[PDB]
């Protein structure tokens, strides 16, 4: 029974917590033990959903938060109907306006570092990358930030609020250090 576990359950909405639990079980991880990861997964879920709310109404197909098999099934429907290249790793959204997959990343470090690490890892030239930090910074493929500034600014504000709530509990240093 960690403080972090109870913190996560009061910080995030029940639907996010439940999806995060599922995600972690699917890879045999335990939200009661790997509590920093549980927090990180909830955070990544919420940001991806906030992000998808920034479009016009039918802009994005939402990939993140599906069951893994369904998620690949939908990716495949998109590849098959648009001709776009199949990614090697599950992206978070598909942008029907710009016709590209997006992978949203959230980092407790300098953005370019995580950018780079995600760029080399996906190796999907095509998949757009958009990183947010917990210090208000962002970095996106080709400096193309996809949404208007307001939709991105509120994500930055929410991440900073999570950071504060964690710091006020003395959980921040250890979450930051566990990345
Ligand atoms: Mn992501």
């Amino acid at each position: 029974g960690s403080h972090m576990e109870d913190f996560v359950r009061q910080c995030f909405n029940p639907m996010i917590v439940e999806l995060a639990e599922k995600a972690m079980k699917e890879y045999g991880e335990d939200p009661k033990i790997e509590t920093n990861k549980f927090a990180a997964i909830c955070t990544h879920l919420e940001v991806c959903f906030m992000y998808s709310d920034g479009g016009s109404k039918h802009r994005f197909e939402i990939i993140e938060g599906r069951d893994r098999i369904m998620a690949w099934t939908v990716v495949n429907s998109i590849c098959n109907t648009t001709g776009v290249e199949k990614p090697k790793f599950l992206p978070d959204l598909y942008d029907y306006k710009e016709n590209r997959f997006i992978d949203i990343g959230v980092t407790r470090r300098e953005v370019h570092i995580y950018y780079l690490e995600k760029a080399n890892k996906i190796k999907s030239e095509k998949t757009h990358i958009h990183i947010f930090s917990f210090t208000g910074e962002e970095m996106a493929t080709k400096a193309d930030y996809t949404l208007d500034e307001e939709s991105r600014a509120r994500i930055k504000t929410r991440l900073f609020t999570i950071r504060q709530e964690m710091a006020s509990r003395s959980l921040w240093d250890s979450f930051r250090q566990s990345e």
